[PDB]
């Protein structure tokens, strides 16, 4: 629970950042009067404003008022190539030498469709998007058109993009999916949603691993449960991998030995891009095949951009290969290990959660295991971590997350957690 | 008849031997994609084009065929394929860094540059598409308002998922959407009687777009500008084509200002882009800051080279001026198609405004998707085949959009070629 001592912390901090950034105050006034409170990705706003950048090379940026950061965020896990990467720079090259806008379709999205396809072992055929909500939308619109039903299991704490913003339960601005809500990683509490709903469920939607929600790993008993459920019903399960794609050369799927119907993919995939898919088994994503009688449509202006398709194939082919993949989630998996050995041995009320490459602070003691747990943990020394990580020029998510970019070396992990360590004993008062 | 569908047999066999590259590229594009496809309007039968490079307004497809691109990216393509002033931003784009993770000047800057230029919209968003714009458009009237029911029109187009080209589709985003016939006053307005306790939103193009280039008259915008007002719903315009007809888009033009307008394709350079803006107390609600605020997110909706591209379309390449110049020189150009159409006698015509027109095999008025869809369907397949033997490519559904690439050169051999069109296949006609 809130105490004074950490909110009196906490207005420190946002003061001594307020002065030190006078510029980036300055824009965020400026940015008020075009954008809605000078933002156009909510996300990106925190208080008393957020750092506005100038320039960026590799792992590293640098904010308006002077100050040099190593990111650590990596675009909430699509920034997975830094901020320069000369294999990504030549992908864009090629892209303007093809053209631009060409009004119809290229090679380029042939190729970067055998790509997704040829290391995603539940993805059979594949169609592009624009968006990882995107994605999520076209992968519901095409369950509830093949079951012809109406109702969409999900799970509190979940996060399936703009219209599908389950992370602090219902949203009245959500797409009208008539949505159920479970807890995550509930097996009991979600076996009795699908007894009242399975008939009429047309879609069970789930990150492998709560990704927004605060890299709470689904357990196994929980994703067997679905899977074993789904196909009961007739439901079909999507896995909605987004971010967990990045954890194996397959995903959470190869590492689980789990299939779903369908699977949902995003961020990083192309090349830093804008970039969604939806892609699944053959029998399913052939409704979509344009020379079929009664074929669903897929639309999308940029959906096959040049860009993207250049840019992805790059990035699937060329630089995070399956085995850079496996490579980088243990260097990952060493980093968080790491991370909690600081905590335990420091005897601090923190912990970080998450797969491979991804984790996020929790400080709490307890096991992370779904939405409750994340809200449950204290939320105050989580908003002082941001703080003190940005005075030790380490940048991550407001939130605690980082996402490991292939940029990321041994002076950027020891500068991390260095940084940790100080966190512990210069707040050792308020822990 | 029965010699149309076996003119179309031929045309189609003329295209497949023509195209065997093409085929081939078709037959392995299945094997990982649905159909070989990833946006539906790209397939045609027997198989669609591949196009392997592309140069200002020319392309040239895997077989080696050149074409002049009358399509340009269904609107969004506004700069042709190779711009420098584009390329520019995009190399500029590279130098400031790319996924930062962060906010950059440039996406305020863009911002600026599109309330400066939209009459109605006083504070914007951006998004990754004009359906993610049209999307939000939409969670937000229904959030502000907390009401379900939302108008739109049988023809319009908003988006993938809010498709109405063909009336309902299963596939459609949820919404409880009514739809009206587009320029109908008294069936409308019988709706809005109906309907108009619980509607949220009414949802319309100052033009159909994909449904046919069909303005919409004074008279039918006038009864949803009214008609919401009364209601108290969100009247949205959806401009994501129409915003290139002026400066400030059919709203300037008009002197109609809608509630909520939602933007797409050229605007954003030719890179992913959508936008939705409008009346700053309905937008000042998405402030992060303010108490129960509406989240927008989205991972690319502030990327670098769009902010950068889209700064560069509206500030230095497609100004005010340009705008006017392109939509005078489209009245022009679709007035000289309409003069060959009745020097000829030929049952077509083309509609539209500006630099956007679209081609309709009847002489009867085209105000609704009804006219659309009585027209005569197999002569425009045709007229689609015949266009692509004279080396332009347009719209499967004969539509073009100016790029600012086209030129006299190719404006005269889209003249010529019409006039082909009607003399070869006069029988038909
Ligand atoms: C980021 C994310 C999305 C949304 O993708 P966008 O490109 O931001 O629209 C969906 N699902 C998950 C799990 C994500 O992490
Ligand atoms: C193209 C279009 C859209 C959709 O924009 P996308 O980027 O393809 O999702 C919406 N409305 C109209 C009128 C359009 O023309
Ligand atoms: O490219 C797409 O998929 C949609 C294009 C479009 O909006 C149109 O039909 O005009
Ligand atoms: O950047 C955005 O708006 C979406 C990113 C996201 O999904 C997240 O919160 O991790």
């Amino acid at each position: 629970s809130d105490t004074a001592e950490k909110a009196q912390a906490i207005a420190a901090a946002r003061n001594t950042f307020a002065r030190d950034n006078p510029v980036s105050a300055g824009h965020h006034e400026r940015a008020r009067r075009s954008m809605p409170g000078g933002n156009t990705r909510s996300i990106l706003f925190h208080r008393p404003f957020p750092l506005v950048i100038a320039q960026g090379t590799g792992s590293r940026f640098q904010d308006v008022d002077g100050h040099a950061y190593v990111n650590f965020l990596g675009e909430y896990t699509a920034g997975l190539f830094g901020h320069s990467h000369p294999v990504i720079r030549a992908a864009v090259e090629r892209a303007l030498a093809v053209g631009l806008n060409l009004s119809t379709q290229t090679e380029n999205e042939a190729l970067f469709a055998e790509a997704v396809c040829d290391r995603f072992p539940s993805i059979d055929l594949v169609r592009f998007t624009n968006s990882g909500t995107e994605a999520n939308l076209m992968a519901l619109a095409t369950a509830t058109a093949i079951t012809g039903r109406k109702t969409v299991l999900a799970f509190d704490g979940g996060y399936h993009g703009g219209l599908l913003n389950f992370a602090s339960g219902h949203a009245p601005t959500n797409a009208p999916y008539h949505v159920v809500l479970g807890v995550y990683n509930d097996v009991e509490g979600t076996a009795d949603l699908l007894k009242r709903h399975g008939h009429d469920c047309a879609a069970i939607l789930v990150e492998p691993m709560l990704g927004a929600g605060g890299c709470v790993p689904a357990e196994r008993a929980f994703l067997d449960l679905l899977r074993a459920e789904a196909s009961r019903c007739g439901a079909l399960l999507i896995f909605d991998e987004v971010m967990t794609s990045r954890l194996s050369g397959g995903g959470a799927q190869e590492m689980l030995g789990i299939s779903a119907d369908l699977t949902t993919l995003g961020k990083y995939i192309g090349g830093g891009m804008s970039f969604g898919a939806f892609g699944g088994r053959r029998d399913l994503m052939e409704r979509f095949d344009p020379a079929r009688d009664g074929a669903f449509a897929h639309a999308g202006t940029f959906n096959n951009n040049i860009l993207t398709m250049s840019a992805g194939h790059a990035a699937l082919t060329q630089i995070y290969t399956r085995q850079a993949a496996s490579d980088l989630s243990a260097s990952g998996d060493r980093f968080r290990a790491n991370l909690n050995r600081i905590a335990v041995e420091n005897q601090a009320p923190l912990q970080f959660t998450g797969l491979g490459s991804l984790g996020t602070i929790h400080f709490s003691r307890a096991p992370i295991r779904s939405a409750g747990d994340v809200r449950a943990a204290d939320q105050q020394l989580k908003e002082l971590f941001f703080f003190h990580m940005l005075r030790k020029g380490i940048y991550l998510a407001p939130r605690g997350m980082y996402a490991l970019s292939l940029e990321i070396a041994d002076a950027g992990r020891d500068a991390f957690a260095e940084a940790l360590a100080d966190f512990i004993g210069e707040q050792r008062a308020l822990l």
